[PDB]
């Protein structure tokens, strides 16, 4: 089993910046996916940004050009750099990892607990 610990959330002014981190511990084998999700009232849960093993990244239309996903492969840590934050970015942000021990297994998804980011004055 794998545990994900998130940090870096809180209250920021519109136009502001925040960096989230997501550190993995436990029995980490092959990481297939590292991704950020967010939940807000009336918006369900949305994939914000992801990195697939290979380096191929993806972003929600709403955050393209403002958010950057990165990872420290050596430390199994996932980052989200947020710039030019807008009130509509207010949400609980989650990280998820998919891990596998071989191509013959279906993989397992592990979740961070979530961290609130509030963009208001």
């Amino acid at each position: 089993e794998v545990q994900l610990v998130e940090s870096g959330g809180g209250l920021v002014q519109p136009g502001g910046s925040l960096r989230l981190s997501c550190a993995a511990s436990g029995s980490v084998f092959k990481i297939n996916v590292m991704a950020w999700y967010r939940q807000a009232p009336g918006k369900g849960r949305e994939l914000v940004a992801g990195i697939i093993s290979g380096g191929s990244t993806s972003y929600a239309d709403s955050v393209k050009g403002r958010f950057t996903i990165s990872r420290d492969n050596a430390k199994n840590t996932l980052y989200l750099q947020m710039n030019s934050l807008r009130p509509e970015d207010t949400a609980v942000y989650y990280c998820a990892f998919i891990t596998t021990e071989s191509d013959y297994d279906l993989g397992r998804r592990y979740w961070g607990q979530g961290t609130l980011v509030t963009v208001s004055s």
